[PDB]
């Protein structure tokens, strides 16, 4: 027993230990040798080398959380958007330097390597980068921090454009499996649906359900070298397999193989309107969770630490459950069930527990995007939570009228129950009502949900209302995507900075010297270049690695404004043909995005995106002067690959509409300026950075409140503007688009006739930014130094401080950059 | 109405040549609401939940509507 142990282990920073490993997981783990594997045999060798240390790790960090048994943290959310994890863990490992001479001596290329690894489709957006961005900075920042959510065997979408329309292909990256997850069938637990409620004698009994079995598994997320290593557990769903003779449901009728691809595809499929499966798959991860987490509490030295109950009155101080937005709510009526039917504690007390316990991140604006679902459909399959939910809301709704007695339409407007032709839940509504702390994610954000969308709650409980503004982390959104900027930075002001961000205000002092401007320069001049190569090795076009790289990489929605964009597009091109011989600055202007299959506009979109580049970068008067590039299939590998490179951020969304904004803080960080209107999260980086130092520009959100209250009426802006009334007339007639005249039809009615987001106001101003844009790049010693100084500035959006923020400010424990002893 | 004669019919409104004109330039709405004032009562009755006093909130679709598109 006491002999069974880690620690011999590992002979780590060694060449010939890591060829060893490799050669012992080729062979061993993979059943393969040199003259039958493959690139991806080798990829998965790598993997699994450099797995074992961090297993190790793993391991000693956790050992160490269940010594020390500190306040630990579940990060609820629906979608991890992971990406690609050998490069990370071994810079966050420090294994990077001898791996790749290994291999080298090996005669295998590593980066070769890297690039078999399939991109984790367990997330979409923001959302889930979000969340691999925290999980990075709980590791670092040594929290004892769990990652929850499902494991989606389909990812999402792998689009492919073909003929300028989008395709979108399946992503099944599980194909070969993931080398760097850990199964555990052994901890599969039951979830159940539907069902029936017996109110009997001491409780109510939840009876006559239907099961689904969550079995888990592991993924290791490691911390900047401090040798503490965190867990992902993902969920993955498996129907109960009696399903043959075995419950004499059938023999008879085997019609319940229904059941299990009903349950199976709970966990196959990411999303992608009030949809049985989203409700499912929502209440599925909730379930499971909170039954790992209660195992874990009564477990973790705790079983020996009952004093009463092995109370709950002590849950609160040992768990912190993060709501991230509302598709985990059911976690508020599940944790309240389980306590107040399973174990047996009295409504007022499970309900302590559970407010203290819960706390709230809202990521919406609009008040048309907040989740509710209807009450037939969670009597149906959650009738015992609907209960729940609807004491919930009585409860809160007398707490109201303790508060402003003689309220009538406040009882009505903050209830739990939406009223209507369909009677609804307001999700959003669960989550205030059972948290501790609701909180958005920039400063205008949270105060609008304070003023204007949650407001009535602002009243009766303003010390819930917080804000913690997002991140991005600097190991893989500066150290890994851009190792040159990473250096330059060191030799100048030392590593803690990739630990300690803000600090990278030191540079501030190297503003006018001209060693680092120069150095700053070439970096770009490399990135360019290599992403210059990337566009021709693998996709194809000619770039002009000298060219004002201007790439938008956002979401394509008519909000998000990328036909805004393409106005300024087409306008450049109209003048270079006008006038052909005035120096205009060379650009390549970039564009990416997901459609979102369904969505009609979108789809157009992307095809005037093509279809204007395959008019321009073929026309010989613009020469290499302009050249209009489309990204396809966004994912995060494509992110740390063009974020280097890019000179302009192309940042306009209609101001007011953006909650904040993560590829932003991106851009900054990697010496790219930022053209985008006063919205999101481009107010408190203009803010750092100085307004000086950023292309801000269009109708502030005050203005756009005055559009509409008179009217935006389109058409007058057509009429004034000769650029605006020519580029409509080209898409109309067909000029763009000459064998289908008619088709960007529909393009040319919205935005002429009922542009929801007013893209003809912002022209004019737009494109005289863009003006301002070309002049200081036609300065490289001043353009040069407006990314030294917002660079410098970088540090307010390190996602490091946001977790020590959430960590102090909403979860009540202590960050510490503390190197754990280990290996 | 021409074979009833337009005198023994209510005919009234924009006429088709008109609305074509009033795309031409483009629908300003609130022009109207501004202008006219009993319009703007009924709206004004439509939104503060005159006939909707239970969830007064009701009709705000129906208002957007008629206010923007
Ligand atoms: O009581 C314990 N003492 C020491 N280490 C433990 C204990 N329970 C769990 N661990 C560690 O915790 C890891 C995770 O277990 P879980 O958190 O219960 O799912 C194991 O792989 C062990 O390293
Ligand atoms: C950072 C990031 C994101 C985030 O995109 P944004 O937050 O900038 O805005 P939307 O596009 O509107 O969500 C999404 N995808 C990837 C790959 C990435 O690195």
């Amino acid at each position: 027993r006491k002999q069974i142990s880690v620690r011999g282990l590992a002979g780590v920073e060694n060449v010939t230990e890591l060829k060893k490993n490799f050669n012992r997981h080729l062979h061993f783990t993979l059943v393969k040798d040199r003259n039958v594997a493959t690139p991806r045999d080798y990829y998965f060798a790598l993997a699994h080398t450099v797995r074992d240390h961090l297993v190790g790790r793993w391991i000693r960090t956790q050992q160490h959380y269940y010594e020390k048994d500190p306040k630990r943290i579940y990060y609820l959310s629906l979608e991890f958007y992971m990406g690609r994890t050998l490069q990370n863990t071994m810079v966050n490992l420090a294994l990077e330097n001898a791996c790749d001479e290994a291999t080298y001596q090996l005669g295998l290329d590593m980066e070769e390597l890297e690039e078999i690894e399939e991109d984790a489709g367990l997330g979409n957006g923001g959302l889930g980068r979000l969340a691999a961005c925290f999980l990075d900075s709980m590791a670092t920042l040594g929290l004892a921090a769990y990652g929850y959510g499902i494991r989606y065997e389909f990812g999402i979408f792998n689009q492919k454009i073909c003929g300028g329309w989008q395709m979108e292909e399946a992503d099944d990256w599980l194909r070969y499996g993931n080398p760097w997850e850990k199964a555990r069938p052994e901890f599969t637990l039951p979830v159940h649906f539907y069902g029936r409620v017996e109110h009997t004698s001491q409780g109510a009994k939840w009876v006559d359900t239907q099961v689904v079995l969550a079995m888990p598994y592991d993924t290791p997320v490691p911390g900047y070298r401090n040798n503490v290593v965190n867990t992902m557990r993902l969920w993955s769903a498996k129907a109960p397999n009696d399903f043959n003779l075995k419950d004499f449901n059938v023999g008879g009728y085997i019609q319940a193989v229904l059941d299990r691809n009903l349950a199976e595809n709970i966990s196959r499929v990411l999303y992608p309107e009030g949809k049985e499966l989203r409700l499912k798959q929502e209440y599925f991860v909730v379930a499971a969770t909170l039954q790992d987490i209660i195992r874990r509490f009564k477990s973790s030295k705790f079983g020996c630490r009952d004093p009463v109950r092995t109370n709950f009155d002590a849950f609160p101080d040992k768990v912190a459950i993060q709501l991230n937005d509302t598709h985990p709510s059911l976690a508020i009526p599940e944790l309240m069930r389980v306590l107040v039917d399973l174990e047996r504690l009295d409504w007022d007390k499970a309900w302590e527990v559970t407010v203290k316990t819960c706390a709230y991140t809202n990521h919406t604006v609009i008040p048309e995007a907040l989740e509710r679902w209807p009450v037939h459909l969670l009597e149906t399959l959650l009738p015992r939570h609907l209960q729940i939910i609807y004491e919930i809301n009585q409860r809160f709704l007398n707490r109201v009228a303790a508060a402003f007695p003689g309220d009538v339409d406040r009882l009505r407007r903050m209830s739990l129950v939406e009223e209507g032709a369909v009677k609804r839940i307001n999700m959003a509504h669960l989550c205030i009502a059972g948290s501790h702390a609701v909180n958005g994610v920039a400063r205008i954000h949270s105060e609008i949900l304070k003023k204007t969308i949650f407001k009535d709650f602002y009243e009766l409980e303003p010390h819930k209302f917080q804000n913690k503004t997002n991140g991005i982390t600097p190991r893989r959104w500066l150290v890994l995507c851009n190792p040159g900027l990473a250096e330059i930075i060191a030799e100048r002001i030392g590593e803690e900075y990739i630990s300690d961000l803000d600090q990278l205000r030191k540079l501030l002092s190297y503003v006018d010297d001209e060693a680092f401007i120069r150095d700053v320069a070439k970096v770009k001049q490399e990135n360019k270049l290599k992403f210059a190569a990337y566009l021709e090795r693998e996709y194809k076009v000619h770039i002009n690695p000298n060219s004002l790289f201007d790439v938008q990489v956002k979401r394509i929605h008519e909000y998000k404004r990328q036909l805004l964009n393409c106005l300024h597009v087409i306008t450049l091109y109209n003048r270079i043909k006008k006038e052909p011989n005035k120096f205009v600055v060379p650009r390549t202007v970039m564009i990416g995005g997901k459609a979102a299959p369904g969505y009609h506009m979108a789809k157009m979109i992307i095809k005037l995106i093509t279809a204007i580049g395959d008019v321009v970068n073929h026309d010989p008067v613009v020469g290499d002067r302009l050249r209009v590039i489309f990204l396809e299939n966004y994912r995060v590998s494509l992110a740390e690959k063009v974020i280097p490179a890019a000179d302009l951020s192309e940042q306009i969304s209609t101001a007011g509409t953006e909650a904040s904004g993560t590829g932003n803080m991106k851009f900054m960080l990697n010496g790219a300026l930022t053209i985008g209107t006063m919205d999101g999260a481009n107010v408190e980086m203009a803010e750092e950075a100085g307004e000086e130092n950023f292309f801000i520009f269009g109708m502030r959100v005050e203005d756009v409140d005055r559009l509409d209250q008179r009217g935006y009426n389109a058409q007058e802006y057509y009429d004034r503007i000769p650029e605006l009334r020519q580029i409509i007339e080209q898409l109309s007639s067909g000029f763009f688009s000459p064998k289908q005249p008619d088709l960007f039809k529909d393009i040319v009615n919205m935005l002429m006739h009922h542009d929801r987001f007013k893209v003809f106001a912002d022209y004019e101003e737009y494109v005289k930014c863009q003006e301002r844009v070309s002049a200081l790049y036609k300065n490289p010693r001043e353009w040069t130094r407006m990314v030294i100084r917002n660079i410098a500035t970088s540090g307010k959006f390190s996602s490091d401080r946001t977790i020590a923020q959430y960590a102090r400010e909403i979860w009540g424990v202590e960050p510490s950059r503390q190197r754990l002893p280990a290996p």
